[PDB]
């Protein structure tokens, strides 16, 4: 049992809520939240955007320091950092940003993340303004991770088509 609620349950593992992910992990505290990362950790804009200024900008100070450190993160990879004020962990992923070309191929490896970790709550990897299609996202993830997801979507427009869309 956790502390998730009001979530529609789509397989043995992945669960889909209409939320704002900054609302669910104040309230949550998850283990882990993931966020949609780009290689360089820039936080300036959709979900990391948000995240970051959740924090007040903790995020940013704490990335900027790993980058300095290690180097960009690969397309399709991750790394942990702290969740702050957010969660005890926060799990920064890159999916490929259609936007700037990356192959659509590479948000499988991206999910392949989340299976290092019991339990997460998840963006959607690539959508938004990360372009890619939310449906096929949410297809990737169902069939990639095996760890128990619960997927905030913030647009209610979307998630009701992704629910009614579902196979
Ligand atoms: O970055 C994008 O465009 C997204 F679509 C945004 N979306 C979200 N998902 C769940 N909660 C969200 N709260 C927010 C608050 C904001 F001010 C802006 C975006 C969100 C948001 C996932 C993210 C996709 C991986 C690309």
């Amino acid at each position: 049992v956790n502390s998730f609620s009001g979530y529609l349950k789509l397989t043995d593992n992945v669960y889909i809520k209409n939320a704002d992910i900054v609302e669910e992990a104040k309230k949550v505290k998850p283990t882990v939240v993931v966020n949609a990362a780009n290689v360089y950790l820039k936080h300036g804009g959709g979900v990391a955007g948000a995240l970051n200024k959740a924090t007040n900008n903790a995020m940013q100070v704490e990335s900027d320091d790993y980058i300095a450190t290690n180097g960009p993160l690969k397309v399709g990879g991750s790394c942990v950092l702290s969740g702050h004020n957010l969660a005890k962990h926060c799990l920064h992923v890159v999916g490929p940003n259609v936007n700037k070309g990356e192959d659509i191929q590479l948000l499988k490896s991206a999910y392949e993340n989340f299976n290092q970790h019991e339990v997460l709550l998840a963006p959607l990897l690539s959508a938004g303004i990360f372009g890619a299609d939310p449906i096929h996202s949410l297809r990737v993830c169902v069939d990639t991770v095996r760890t128990n997801v619960y997927l905030a979507v913030f647009d209610k427009n979307l998630y009701d088509k992704l629910v009614s869309s579902f196979l």
